[PDB]
This record gives structure tokens, sequence and C-alpha cells, in this order.
């Protein structure tokens, strides 16, 4: 979950 924000942003 945490790597999905980074990623997304
Ligand atoms: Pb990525």
């Amino acid at each position: 979950l945490a790597a999905s924000l980074a990623c997304a942003l």
C-alpha cells in the first residue's frame, strides 16, 4: 500500500 501511494504520485 505505501509504495502504491508513492508510485501514483
Ligand atoms: Pb512505480
